[PDB]
């Protein structure tokens, strides 16, 4: 489709998957990655305070080296979208960069043109082919994700098409979108990365009672957290009239010992049916 800002925007919104992280105002709902509106005029000011020639420049490190910089509120969860699975062409990777300068500013095809040989090319990705040092499939993944018998149950916590139960972020569709190597840290360092939104919060109410977990949901009335122990959750409501503190921590409270309750080959199935949810 060319490199224009209107093929971007098909990009951002399609194949690129930077709409299932982004949204731009009122397009779009999500919320794992900064608000992309105005997206052009902040990333002069990022060019300012990092030192680079232009606000282009940032938008196209921001692309090749999504950990280089991170955006204050938020964790290295950025993939690569030149490397798999996204495999993002460089064509469509310079459309993408053409529609971020419209966001606030003027795409420039001349100028991003002369970063082509910055982007690597999808198909000369030096990732290798994932190869778990076991026979396990997706299925037997699925069956290890669901299996309430075990010490660890991720369908007690994640939805995937329709299946499960909502308190970590629904999972449909991130096979398409993330790494095995996130998903390995994901698992065994829950909290090396927090999914935006996810964050534990530490709460104290007026009778002195502490309650700490995810937020399930936050109305004018009343405060639903999810707690978790020892892999099981539970719900507790608590009256916003009487929350004395409510502090957000930088922690997960998806368990932190699931090397200790998956086997070698249960943890391998569950990342080859993670990397089949597409
Ligand atoms: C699809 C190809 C894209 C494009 C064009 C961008 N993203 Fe993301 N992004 C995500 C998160 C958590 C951050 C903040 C942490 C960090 O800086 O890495 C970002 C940041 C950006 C920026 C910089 C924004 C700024 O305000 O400075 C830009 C230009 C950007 N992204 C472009 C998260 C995600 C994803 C979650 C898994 C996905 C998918 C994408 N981004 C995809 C894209
Ligand atoms: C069973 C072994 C699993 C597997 C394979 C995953 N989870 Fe969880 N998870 C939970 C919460 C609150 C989050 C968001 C906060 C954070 O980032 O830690 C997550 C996150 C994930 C991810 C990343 C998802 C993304 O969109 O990037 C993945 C791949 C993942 N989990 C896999 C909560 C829970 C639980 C609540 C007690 C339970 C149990 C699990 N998760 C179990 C699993
Ligand atoms: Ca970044
Ligand atoms: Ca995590
Ligand atoms: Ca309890």
């Amino acid at each position: 489709t060319g490199v224009s800002a209107e093929a971007g925007e098909q990009i951002f919104w399609g194949d690129g998957q930077c709409s299932t992280c982004h949204k731009i105002g009122s397009s779009g709902s999500a919320t794992r990655g900064p608000d992309q509106e105005g997206l052009a005029e902040r990333a002069e000011e990022r060019a300012k305070e990092l030192g680079l020639s232009s606000g282009l420049e940032y938008l196209v490190e921001s692309i090749i080296d999504p950990e280089k910089y991170v955006v204050e509120g938020f964790d290295k969860i950025m993939p690569r979208v030149y490397d798999p699975p996204i495999m993002l062409s460089r064509e469509k990777i310079l459309a993408v960069l053409a529609y971020l300068q419209s966001l606030g500013g003027e795409p420039d095809l001349d100028a991003i043109m002369k970063f082509k040989d910055k982007i690597p090319e999808a198909s000369k990705t030096k990732v290798k082919p994932w190869v778990p040092p076991l026979a396990v499939t997706a299925e037997e993944g699925e069956q290890v994700f669901f299996d309430e018998s075990l010490d660890v149950t991720c369908g007690k916590c994640h939805m995937v098409n329709g299946k499960g139960q909502k308190v970590g972020p629904e999972l449909t569709g991130i096979g398409a979108i993330q790494t095995p190597q996130y998903f390995v840290e994901s698992i065994l360092e829950p909290s090396a990365v927090i999914v935006k939104g996810y964050e534990t919060v530490f709460v104290i109410t007026a009778d002195g009672i502490p309650y700490n977990g995810l937020i399930k949901s936050d109305t004018e009335e009343e405060l639903t957290l999810i707690l978790e122990e020892s892999g099981s959750v539970e719900e507790v409501v608590i009256p916003k009239d009487e929350i004395e503190d409510m502090k957000k921590q930088e922690v997960s409270i998806m368990p932190g010992n699931i090397g200790e309750l998956l086997s070698v080959r249960q943890f391998y199935a569950v990342i080859e049916y993670l990397r089949s949810l597409k």
